């Protein structure tokens, strides 16, 4: 049979071994018959990538200049996986995605189909209660859920598998009463041990209404993650942070066991950690510990960071997100070569009313990235396009969402604005409410170049 399911979408099929040529041909036939635009096949085994720099430029020239929308692979073992998955934010999905995508006749979510073995939560739709955690915790838990392959949502549905609460005291458990209430160690455990959560430890992570105090909470955290991981092989640079010493801002006020976790994460990768206090004298802290070369803070406008930048003018200025990005890439990387979301957060630019936005054709890590951007711009995002929405953000002109929202924008009353993701990124980069109707933000043909992939604006 035929269809237009894949129209204007480019695919890259990776063939790990000659024994895969049948399923590669089979998947490419499925892709062509359902109207893929460009549908390339590339044989990993037939070219000694040993000793050739398979970096971003290499990938861009070899497989470009148009963007690759999906990389089809049953393994992540190829030398440009990190380039594709963590930098350019292109989904990497098993052949099984193409078959199911055809039978279901829709763009299936990619998470479930990632071949990364670290993506232990690929199948979870997790809702993190904002009534339970402060900003810096919410961010950190969101980052690690994303690094573990799960999906974040912003309301509870029948598709929600897990709800993160800090304690029974939180007003989300009251106002609700088939999903599960869990403590954040359910996330942290999978991250730290790189294996599923089973046994008593599985039950230690579920909400217990008899946890009325704080000492019990501490106790359950210490047993689950206090004290030998599986899949040792997965993140093998155990010296990632060697000779680096991080100063931790007080403006992340973590739950103390969560600070322990973050401290042990750094230390297990051979780095050092000094926590800062509001009542520290900072000239003395950086003279006592002269090896301190990094600052970890929540907010760009903190006074602690201001004095620190004057004392230590070449210090690396990052947020907690930047730590885990370095871990994903397995290389220490100055913030200036990472992404906009890895710097200490700007003051909130927009309000909900000015910025309540829907999006379309953003898949996998791109979806997480557009939501993080809206968040730190100070607005809201939604999975479905309604009239509440103030903007629709689009990358192309394909699909029923752009069609409907493009119509509503012709009406003088509604006044909804269709524009591309580079408006988000440029607003944040410049820290200014730019006009989404400028011509550079009305380019709906970004798929013609891989450099216009969301998340590229701001790297060096």
């Amino acid at each position: 049979s035929t269809s237009l399911l894949f129209e204007q979408l480019n695919f890259l099929i990776l063939v790990a071994a000659e024994a895969e040529l049948p399923i590669a041909h089979s998947t490419r036939k499925l892709l062509m018959d359902n109207s893929c635009n460009n549908c390339q096949i590339y044989e990993l085994y037939n070219e000694n990538l040993k000793d050739v720099k398979t970096d971003k430029d290499w990938f861009m020239n070899k497989f470009g200049p148009q963007t690759v929308h999906f990389v089809i692979s049953n393994t992540i073992n190829f030398p440009f996986y990190k380039i594709v998955y963590f930098d350019l934010l292109i989904p990497v999905v098993s052949h099984t995605w193409v078959q199911d995508s055809v039978k279901t006749k829709r763009h299936l979510r990619t998470n479930m189909y990632s071949p990364n073995p670290f993506h232990l939560l690929r199948d979870c739709q997790v809702y993190i209660s904002k009534s339970s955690f402060n900003k810096c915790e919410y961010i950190l838990y969101s980052d690690l859920l994303h690094l573990l392959g799960g999906t974040l949502v912003n309301y509870i549905s029948n598709r929600t598998t897990h709800v993160i609460v800090q304690s029974p005291q939180d007003p989300i458990i009251a106002t609700v009463s088939e999903w599960k209430f869990v403590y954040p160690i359910w996330i942290l455990y999978h991250f730290k041990m790189a294996k599923p959560l089973k046994g008593e430890l599985a039950t230690l992570c579920e909400l217990d209404m008899q946890d009325t105090s704080e000492e019990q909470l501490f106790a359950k955290w210490e047993e689950v993650i206090g004290d030998s991981s599986s899949q040792l092989t997965l993140h093998p640079n155990k010296t990632l942070f060697k000779n680096h010493h991080f100063a931790i801002s007080p403006d992340l006020n973590f739950f103390t066991p969560l600070y322990w976790f973050l401290k042990g994460f750094i230390e297990d990768l051979d780095g050092k950690v000094t926590p800062l206090s509001f009542s520290d004298d900072l000239k003395s802290v950086y003279q006592a510990f002269p090896d301190i070369d990094c600052y970890i803070g929540h907010s760009a406008n903190s006074p602690i960071l201001e004095k620190t930048k004057s004392i230590k003018p070449e210090i690396h200025v990052g947020n907690v997100s930047w730590l885990f990005y370095m871990f994903a890439l397995q290389k220490f990387t100055p913030v200036s070569q990472c992404k906009l979301i890895h710097q200490p957060f700007h003051a909130k630019l927009f309000t909900s009313k000015e910025l309540t936005v829907a999006y379309t054709n953003y898949f996998g890590s791109q979806r997480f990235y557009i939501q993080r951007l809206v968040e730190i711009l100070g607005g809201l995002s939604t999975p479905e396009l309604t009239r509440k929405n103030t903007h629709l953000i689009t990358k192309s002109t394909i699909g029923k969402k752009f069609k409907v929202a493009k119509k509503w924008s012709l009406d003088p009353q509604n006044a909804i604005i269709v524009t591309n993701h580079m408006w988000l990124e440029q607003c944040y980069m410049n820290n200014s409410k730019l006009n989404p109707k400028d011509s550079r933000f009305q380019n709906f043909k970004l798929d013609d170049n891989m450099g216009w992939n969301i998340g590229q604006i701001g790297m060096d």
